[PDB]
């Protein structure tokens, strides 16, 4: 039931959230990147400098050899190895085991990050963007499709040592407040999502909607940064500039850093993104504060918007303080803020609607 799966997951500011999983015969135990934004269940089958324990198939009885390569590429970091499937567990998620393909990873490049703690990488979304091919089925699908877990789960993140829920198979009501708002996924790849507009401290960008999807927009919680399209990223940053110019940096590359306890987080602004909603000329908004895109590294902070070669990415700093519910059985993503929700002195993180915006057709791709 929920209340075993609240809190099942951990990590290291910037360096994602993890699950405990089980994989083979007799189980071995990996800690597992959880992530929204790829679609291959890969684990460390090798030594590698930055993991402490990898898979080892020849001490599993229920490994099968699929004797075939696969290589996969991501916004940081690409590896390739050998598919096979094996017998999975989660040991604070729902109680079942399934048989999935898995990806023994033997060579990588920039994946694995130092003292990160995390040994594999859990793919969430759906068939069209999984390595080789859509044939590979992808953990979630083998799952909904071998027992009766429901076809959605739920993320709930929260920041600082870093924490969260992955309520596999519902929602757990007790982890938001307010009503749950709902965005249609506009196609089963990527989590993909069409964002209307962009109001900075209360004031629209003045942009064609069609910048802010260049391309896709996409819920990415393997990713740290919110994520913009040059045009989108340049008028956000002159934006977030004037707001602050009561006080390099601007491009991800160094921290900033302020005495204990004084950082200025009034001069900031609040971002809000309005997304699609369920209804004809219907949106809603999530606004985030400077507590999520200022980055915990004195108080030192790096600046967690960045540059984007896509639409607008929603990584996991924008979903830390939200409760994200991924409804693949009704094609929607969820947003409530959540119970571990970002705290300001005078202002809050919100999930707002409803509200009407003409023409949401227009801002697709
Ligand atoms: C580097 C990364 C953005 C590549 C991209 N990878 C991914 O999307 C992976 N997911 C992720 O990386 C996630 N962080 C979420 N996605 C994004 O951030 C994002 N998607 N698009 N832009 N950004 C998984 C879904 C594998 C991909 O597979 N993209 C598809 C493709 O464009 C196809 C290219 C191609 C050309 C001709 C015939 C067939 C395919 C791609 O490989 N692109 C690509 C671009 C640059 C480098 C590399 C590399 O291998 O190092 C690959």
């Amino acid at each position: 039931s929920f209340v075993e799966m609240v809190d099942n997951l951990r990590g290291k500011s910037g360096q994602g959230y993890y699950v405990e999983m089980t994989v083979g015969s007799p189980p071995q135990t990996l800690n597992i990147l959880v992530d929204t934004g790829s679609s291959n269940f890969a684990v460390g089958a090798a030594p590698h400098p930055f993991l402490h324990r990898y898979y080892q198939r020849q001490l599993s009885s229920t490994y099968r050899d699929l004797r075939k390569g696969v290589y996969v590429p991501y916004t940081q970091g690409k590896w390739e190895g050998e598919l096979g499937t094996d017998l999975v567990s989660i040991p604070h998620g729902p109680n079942v085991t399934v048989r999935a393909n898995i990806a023994a990873i033997t060579e990588s490049d920039k994946f694995f990050i130092n003292g990160s703690n995390w040994e594999g990488i859990l793919g969430l979304a759906y068939a069209e963007i999984a390595r080789p091919d859509d044939s590979l089925e992808p953990f979630f699908d083998s799952l909904v499709k071998q027992t009766h877990v429901p076809n959605l789960f739920s993320l709930q993140l929260c920041g600082a040592s870093v924490g969260g829920s992955m309520i596999i198979g519902g929602i757990d009501h007790s982890l938001y407040t307010g009503s749950l708002w709902y965005t249609p996924i506009r196609r089963e790849w990527y989590y993909e999502v069409i964002i209307v507009r962009v109001e900075i401290n209360g004031q629209d960008l003045k942009m064609d909607c069609k910048e802010y999807n260049y391309d896709k927009s996409i819920v990415d919680s393997g990713t740290t940064n919110l994520r913009l399209p040059k045009k989108v990223f340049e008028a956000a940053v002159k934006s977030i500039k004037a707001a602050s110019s009561t006080e390099g940096f601007w491009l991800g590359e160094q921290l900033v850093c302020w005495q204990a306890g004084t950082t200025p987080w009034n001069i900031f602004p609040v971002i809000s993104l309005y997304l699609m909603g369920e209804v004809t000329n219907q949106s809603f908004r999530i606004t985030i504060l400077p507590q999520q895109y200022l980055r915990p590294v004195d108080d030192c902070y790096k600046f967690a918007i960045s540059q984007s070669s896509t639409g607008t990415v929603m990584g996991a700093v924008i979903m830390e303080g939200f409760y994200v519910v991924f409804d693949r059985a009704r094609k929607r993503i969820g947003f409530a803020v959540s119970a571990c929700h970002v705290h300001d002195e005078f202002r809050t993180a919100a999930v707002e609607g409803p509200f009407v915006t003409l023409d949401m057709e227009d801002c697709g791709y």
